[PDB]
Parts: C-alpha cells; structure tokens; sequence
C-alpha cells in the first residue's frame, strides 16, 4: 500500500504488477514515494530518461502499476520500440512495457545516487527483482548496463 | 561506509572479504551505524541461529553488503515456514543475518535495513548453496 520498508515475502517470489485504478491514480506518487527527496519530479524524470534512450518515435499512453513485493513504476500496457543508451554505446529491441521498466530503472539509480536516499535504493532493487524476472529481462539489462 | 547508491545492474559477480581482525571492532558502526537500534543486531543474528539451530567472522561484500559467519553440515529448521534444511555453517550464518535484516527493517521502518537485506540476499544468489539459504528464509 506504502512500499514499506518491510518485505512481504523473503527468499524466492512471483512477482506481479497490478494496474493503478483510475480512482487512485493522483494518490500514487506521494503514496509510494512520499519519503524520498524530490518525488514530485520523478515521473518527469522518468520521460526525461524515455527521451533520451527513443531513437526516434516512441509515444503511448502511460499508466502506473503497483508489484506485490512493494515496488512501484509507470509504463505503457503490456509492435516494438528501438532504444539506444549513449552512455553504453548499446541498442535494443523492445516492447513499450519493456522499455518503461527501463527507463524508471535509470531513474531510480540515478536519483538513489543523487539523494543518498535509502528509501529510493529500494525502489530500485524491487523494481530491478520484476526485470529480473521478466521476459524481456536480457533487452532490459541490455540497455540500462 | 554504507551508501544508498547502487551502480549494480545484471548480475554481478560477489566477492565476500574477511575483516582483517584490526577492523572487527569497528565493523558494526561502520556498516551499520546509522541505522536505530543497530547495536542489538549482532546478539540477534546470534539469537537467529539459537533458534534455527552449532567464533564468528565478519565479512564485507563489493556491493556494499555486510554479514556474519561461524566456523561438517548443520540442519536447520524455521517454524515460520516448517521447512528444514542441510548446509554449511557459513550458509547458516548468511541464512541468520538474512532473517535478522528482514526482521529489523520491519521493526524499524528503516530502509537502510532493507537495503542491507538485498545485497546479502544476491551473494545468496550466486552462492553454492543458494537452494537450502532460500528454502530456510521462503
Ligand atoms: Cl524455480
């Protein structure tokens, strides 16, 4: 409900998203991120990120998603996308989901890194467990390297 | 020493160093200072293993984790989950400290905690006893 600091499960779990309903979706930043420095810039940042990985059109119609193990991101629903990282010289191939994950992967480091905020870090190693996990994990870890 | 910055992406490959016995004495602030309560986690980790149950070495790990170990096979056994299992005493005292982290960050609400949790839990990962760590802790 929070993305407590308390796991809802240790050692090995299936790990499923769950869209946000549309009644709570002006809730969900402060909700989830509430803690960290900053969160109302986060989804900003996010297609800041998208941005710059989209080789040329990418677009969608973006939605929020809650993971059972406390994570939280954005993206649109589970055509390809073709995203290239200049920081790692790297291209991939991608569904519009896929590349969400990506890109709120980057942000989470990234502002982790920036803040010195635990609560950030967390965000990171949740939503990193889902990529870990998914179907498009190798495209995904690909791009963010 | 700790940091909330996390560079890892895939799997990258852990490396656990024992701490040379000139530093023991300050590993627990170190790793763990700024953390509430920080101080009860090594009587803990040893009440953890009463209860799974059998010196202990300290070890950093180059993701910035952190743990304890003691130094045959031991059989453990969680009432939490009725599961037992059979490992090294090194592999009982990652499968302690995990259960310890896990507890104190519920207890707690600290994040750092939580954080301490996951760099131990992907050393679990790549470790050769992996399956009896997580089968303990499921
Ligand atoms: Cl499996």
């Amino acid at each position: 409900t929070t993305s407590s600091a308390c796991a809802p499960e240790t050692g090995l779990q299936q790990l499923v998203a769950t869209i946000v309903p549309d009644e709570q979706r002006i809730s969900f930043w402060p909700q989830h991120f509430g803690l960290i420095p900053q969160w109302v810039t986060l989804e900003p940042r996010v297609f800041g990120w998208m941005d710059r990985l989209c080789e040329n059109y990418c677009g969608g119609i973006w939605n929020l998603y809650t993971l059972n193990n406390g994570g939280a991101f954005m993206a649109p629903e589970p055509e390809t996308w073709v995203l290239f990282n200049a920081m790692n010289g790297n291209r991939a191939e991608m569904s519009p989901e896929a590349a969400g994950i990506a890109a709120c992967l980057m942000t989470y480091s990234h502002h982790a890194c920036r803040t010195e905020c635990y609560a950030m870090t967390v965000h990171y190693y949740r939503l990193r467990d889902y990529a870990l996990q998914h179907p498009e994990c190798s495209a995904i870890m690909r791009i963010i390297d």
